[PDB]
């Protein structure tokens, strides 16, 4: 993420990271012990999960199975959720723990904050978490900044003062609005920034049927 800064080490312990053969590919969000929430444009063979991570309280996984929602459009990023079942249980550990979801899709608060390892305003990768506080933007503001491309399986997300913003390898990471998972790194302007194009994320509340079947099958 662009304009953001360091997380500490005690304020991210949902925060996935997902590695391909040895890889940063993208965020994710632990939801359950058994479960991360990511972006479906992160499937790829060969996955690797990495809990607790900003060293001693890290835990790593395999992927037993990737389920893509059933309507994901890549050509529109529309529908851009997969959930990741863990070979290994997580073993919670006050840096590791799952996230609540956001139920209610008119949830008032709109200030929020997102996190990544992926690309800083350098274009360079950082080793150390980034944090960054964003607010939401309004459906029809966000319509206008991309005409044909918002659908109710998003939401927009930016900073007008300094353009906060996620980016490359921040994919499938959390935004988090009321210490409620709101939101899923999707797609956004590039270069990364939004003080003119607001980020786009995954509208996580429309999901938590498809959620909880997956889960519970
Ligand atoms: C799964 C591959 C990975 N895909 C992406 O990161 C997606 C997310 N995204 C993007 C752009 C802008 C904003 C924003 N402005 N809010 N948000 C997300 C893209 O443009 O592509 C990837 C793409 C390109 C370089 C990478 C380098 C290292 C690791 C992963 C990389």
């Amino acid at each position: 993420l662009v304009h953001g800064g360091p997380c500490d080490k005690t304020s991210h312990p949902y925060q996935a990271a997902l590695y391909t053969s040895g890889h940063l590919l993208c965020g994710g969000v632990l939801i359950h012990p058994l479960w991360v929430l990511t972006a479906a444009h992160c499937k790829k063979p060969n996955l690797q999960v990495f809990l607790g991570k900003h060293e001693s309280s890290q835990e790593q996984s395999s992927v037993v199975r990737a389920v893509i929602h059933p309507d994901y459009d890549a050509a529109s990023h529309d529908q851009d959720i997969m959930l990741l079942r863990l070979a290994r249980p997580a073993k919670l550990s006050e840096l590791i723990q799952p996230l609540p979801l956001e139920r209610d899709c008119s949830a008032q608060t709109t200030s929020c904050h997102i996190l990544g390892w992926g690309k800083t305003a350098d274009g360079d990768f950082p080793d150390t978490i980034q944090c960054a506080y964003i607010h939401l933007v309004s459906r029809e503001e966000c319509e206008h900044a991309y005409p044909g491309q918002i659908t109710q399986n998003m939401l927009c997300a930016g900073d007008e003062k300094y353009g906060k913003d996620s980016c490359q390898g921040d994919s499938g990471g959390p935004l988090v609005c009321g210490d409620h998972l709101r939101g899923l790194v999707s797609w956004g302007n590039i270069p990364c920034g939004s003080k003119e194009k607001p980020g786009v994320y995954t509208n996580v509340c429309r999901y938590t049927n498809w959620i909880q079947k997956t889960i519970q099958a």
